[PDB]
């Protein structure tokens, strides 16, 4: 997945490697790599074998860098009651497949949709929400929401009842 | 990182060198630099010497580009009171590995989130908080911000307990 290292590998022997790639990507050595990887060094890397009797042989490889998406921001409904409902969204990602996965204060959750939603809140859904989203095989880092609900107010004392005259 | 000057090192001796590079790099000097590196001069550099006897030889170096993260703008909720809480904001960043690092009045903080929250505040939080951001090896100038709490005002005085007559 794009930013990391591609490492090559001849999976052969050789006196002389001479590797070949998409940008002039020259290299010498058995098994090279390619820091920070991006989308313009996809493509096809020619491997080329020269032996010991100077005779020599080659092959292909087909190198793929998928497309890492960005970390999402979560956005809340702000504090909420018990009496109440909370909802996080994300900005929609699209890919071949998407899936949003969920870590709640009760457990972990996943859906196809870019958002979460409690309804019936209580007291033990207080605490930290987090959402990473894979898209095609490449993992977001996890972006983290601090949602706080609190218990619904004690109904207040009122004066028992009474009698006045008129 | 990005906008800095890229060292190159032949490491080795020759009467003449040689070097070719992704833009048209042309060099005849050992150990020559490129100034302004920008991610178009990434790639394959060939290092050719031609040593006394008239013979020669060479190899490869990659050299990588990393990119530069711009400095976030730190986002303040305002004045606030001891009897308060603290919010900062900062754009998010991407990449394999991010993170926020913090220096408050009170002490140096880390995070993987774009934020600073500081829950039951206090005088003692009064002072300039800075954020430097740190993207796959690059470091960010770092962002400012003056956030100033105040103590709770002393409850007012109120006359003593008196009586009157009806």
């Amino acid at each position: 997945c794009s930013g990391d290292t591609i490492f090559l590998f001849a999976n052969a022997t050789a006196n002389i490697y001479n590797w070949t790639g998409p940008n002039g990507f020259v290299s010498n050595l058995e098994n090279p790599f390619i820091a920070n990887s991006a989308a313009l060094n996809a493509g096809s890397y020619t491997v080329s074998i020269t032996d010991a009797n100077g005779c020599s042989n080659s092959g292909i490889v087909q190198v793929a860098v998928d497309e890492r998406p960005v970390t999402p921001t979560i956005t809340g409904n702000g504090p909420v009651c018990e009496g109440d409902n909370i909802q996080l969204n994300i900005g929609s990602y699209t890919g071949t497949t998407v899936q949003y996965t969920w870590s709640t204060p009760t457990g972990v959750v996943t859906t196809g949709v870019p958002s979460l939603n409690i309804n019936n809140t209580t007291v033990a859904d207080s605490g930290l929400y987090s959402v990473v989203v894979a898209v095609d095989g490449c993992t977001s880092l996890a972006d983290s929401i601090n949602i706080v609900v609190r218990p619904n107010p004690i109904a207040p004392n009122v004066p028992s009842n009474f009698s006045v005259c008129e």
